[PDB]
């Protein structure tokens, strides 16, 4: 039909809580596409970080991974309409424990190409969100690919596949972003640094999301929020919330992704 005006009228829905999780489609709506991550961004290593797909055609989206301590979170991310599009096909990747300078490879499925995702490189421990990263993939490619940065230990990605004729994927256009990252301050009352996933010019938003990764993903909850249709971009303060313990800072990254179209 139309790629752009598909995605753009489809729900979205945003959800924070304990893994595994699940997020539900408003009644009488489906999965399209979406995405289920557990992130902890305290404990030591990163077997605690991971994304899956949201299968299309269920009514919820089940989300991965176990919670073992209350650092463990799980985000969902799921776009939910009457019926799938049944040209889109996902794709997640992840590389080992311990990943090194490797970079990060997943391609798209035969005779289709990339709509949009994204990957990110993270490193476990206290202050491991100090090696933060995130890129997006790019539409019309075959491939989409994540390398290490800052010292990173793991990257992982998602993106959506589309059957290379499907119109209007031309129009679409990812953007991802790394707002304010660092230490967190809890002097700053909802205004700890910003991210701001900026259109470029002539387009407006589709979907996408905006999240404040946290030492304590449990506090930040509400810091994961869609990405409103038709803006010119997306934005979100950090929470200013600091539980490290004497002097250490708990440390936080502001990011976001959305997909953008010509207007
Ligand atoms: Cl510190
Ligand atoms: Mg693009
Ligand atoms: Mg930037």
């Amino acid at each position: 039909r139309n790629l752009p005006k598909q995605l753009t009228q489809a729900t979205q829905v945003a959800w924070s809580g304990p893994p595994p999780g699940f997020a539900k489609c408003p009644g009488g709506q489906v999965v399209i596409l979406g995405f289920a991550m557990h992130l902890n961004f305290k404990e030591p290593g990163t077997d605690n970080f991971r994304i899956i797909s949201c299968p299309p055609g269920r009514e919820k989206c089940d989300g991965v991974g176990t919670a073992s301590s209350e650092t463990d979170e799980g985000r969902i991310y799921i776009l939910c309409g009457e019926e799938p599009i049944n040209e889109i096909q996902q794709v997640v990747a992840e590389s080992p424990a311990h990943a090194g300078a490797s970079v990060l490879e997943a391609s798209c499925p035969d005779e289709t190409v990339v709509v949009g995702g994204f990957g990110i490189s993270v490193r476990g421990g206290s202050d491991g969100l100090d090696s933060f990263s995130i890129e997006s993939c790019t539409t019309g490619q075959t491939i989409c690919t994540k390398a290490p940065t800052r010292g990173s230990e793991k990257n992982f990605l998602w993106m959506m596949c589309v059957d290379k004729q499907y119109p209007g994927l031309r129009e679409l256009v990812n953007v991802a972003e790394l707002g304010s990252h660092g230490n967190a301050n809890k002097r700053a009352v909802n205004s700890d640094g910003n991210v701001d996933v900026k259109c470029p010019a002539n387009s407006s938003i589709v979907l996408g999301y905006v999240m404040e990764a946290h030492t304590n993903m449990q506090f930040v909850r509400d810091k994961f929020l869609q990405c409103p249709e038709n803006a010119s971009e997306c934005k979100m303060t950090g929470k200013g919330v600091d539980h490290g313990m004497l002097w250490l800072f708990d440390r936080h990254a502001l990011f976001g992704w959305i997909i953008c179209k010509t207007v």
